C-alpha cells in the first residue's frame, strides 16, 4: 500500500497473540513496544530518544505480523509512549521511503 | 527518488544560510532541529520523546530546502541528539511511504 503523511502512519500489528497498532517509523533504528505480557528470557539494554534513555528488556526472535506481513527480529518493550516499528523490521517487510 | 532503509535516511538541507543534514523521520509530527543561529522572534514550546520533555523554541514560517525542494513551516529548535524532518514538511515535498 501507500501511505501519505498527513496523518501518523499507524499500523495494526500481532504479537504473542495480542493485536495492537504500531506507528511504522523511519527514524527509528529500533523496534520498542510497551509494557506487554512476553514470555521468554530477556535482557536489560538502553536506548535513547529526543528527551533522554529508557532501560528496556530486550527480546529477540520474536514473531510479528506487521499489516498481515510476517517478520521475525529483536524487539524491546519500555516505557515508550507509542509503540515504534524501526527500520530493523522495516527493511524486512520491503518498506521504502518515496519523493 | 527511492530510499530503503539499510541505512538511516539522512539529507542535506539548506536553512537560513547554513548546510546541515537531516533525518527524514515518519513517526515524527514536527520538526526539531540543534541549536543553529536563527533570527526572529521566537517562543518556547514543550514537545515529547520515548525519553521526555525538551524545552524548544518555536520559529514559524522558516525557508528550508530539502533535498533541493523549498518548503516553509515551523521549525522548532532544542537539545536534540539529530535534526528530525517531520510531517509537517513531509507532506510539502510531497513525500510518501510505500510497502
Ligand atoms: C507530540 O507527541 C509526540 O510524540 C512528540 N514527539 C515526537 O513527535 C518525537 N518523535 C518521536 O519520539 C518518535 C521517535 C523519533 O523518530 C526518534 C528520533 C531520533 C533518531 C535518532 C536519534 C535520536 C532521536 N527515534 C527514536 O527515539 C528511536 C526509537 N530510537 C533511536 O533513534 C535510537 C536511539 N537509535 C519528536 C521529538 C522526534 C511531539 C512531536 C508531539
Amino acid at each position: 500500500p501507500q501511505i501519505t503523511l498527513w496523518q501518523r502512519p499507524l499500523v495494526t500489528i500481532k504479537i504473542g497473540g495480542q493485536l495492537k497498532e504500531a506507528l511504522l517509523d523511519t527514524g527509528a533504528d529500533d523496534t520498542v513496544l510497551e509494557e506487554n505480557s512476553l514470555p521468554g528470557r530477556w535482557k536489560p539494554k538502553m536506548i535513547g530518544g529526543i528527551g533522554g534513555f529508557i532501560k528496556v528488556r530486550q527480546y529477540d526472535q520474536i514473531l510479528i505480523e506487521i499489516c498481515g506481513h510476517k517478520a521475525i527480529g529483536t524487539v524491546l518493550v519500555g516505557p515508550t509512549p507509542v509503540n515504534i516499528i524501526g527500520r530493523n523490521l522495516l527493511t524486512q517487510i520491503g518498506c521504502t521511503l518515496n519523493f
